[PDB]
């Protein structure tokens, strides 16, 4: 197949079912992980550009690694090369790192039903800005 | 890794993040689609063993193939071997076969809601007697 927007959207439909259902269903062992307060850390570092390749996907991987369920683990990091394609078609950097920014302190908040908004809202605006810019280059 | 417990959850694990997914954010398609009432009139034509293997397979690839994103596709298809492994581990016919006809009149009558919840507690009650039949071989 061509890299599309079809192969775009795929890709994001992807990350919001696995990753939505990480961080739905394993939500307090991921605001207690000294891993998130790390990647906080990173961003509250304020370098865009070197603030987000690192964080992005640290922040991402441990929502998935954070169900304990290797085969979803497994799949993650099977796709994972093809979720950095769709990753570097476009450069985000400021708006990304706010938009984890936020959704962290909503995890680490308490505000679940929030975060999983955060996630899913911020995964669409990826989608979209990605086929917004697919024929700029 | 060993074929155990861990195994066995994993597996039931990723079927509900990909299949209620897929369920979830493609029902009317599934509603509305002629396969659905092809496997229900199997399960109606009536043999518990025969209806089942076909049927079981068919309705629950059904779910992730009305999504019509082909990353979705290939991963429940990656999947399947394993999936179909675990299946075989305990044999339930005839009431997994009760619980597919009802699952899907929840489907057919709009019930989304109810249908979700028959989804999720098929492949839970499925998981429960596997493990507890897991040393009685």
């Amino acid at each position: 197949g061509a890299m599309d927007e079809k192969f775009i959207r795929e890709t994001i439909e992807t990350r919001i079912m696995m990753e939505v259902f990480c961080l739905e269903n394993y939500f307090d062992k991921i605001a207690g992980s000294e891993e998130l307060l790390e990647i906080k850390g990173e961003i509250d570092d304020v370098a865009a550009r070197e603030i987000f390749d690192d964080s992005d996907e640290r922040l991402h991987k441990l929502f998935i690694r954070a169900s304990g369920n290797e085969l979803i683990i497994s799949l993650y990091e099977k796709i994972w090369d093809r979720i950095d394609l769709v990753r570097h078609l476009n450069e985000r950097y400021v708006v990304s790192n706010r938009e984890h920014k936020e959704l962290i302190e909503r995890i680490i908040s308490g505000d679940k039903e929030g975060a999983i908004e955060k996630l899913k809202e911020h995964l669409k605006n990826v989608e979209a800005e990605t086929i917004k810019n697919l024929y700029t280059y």
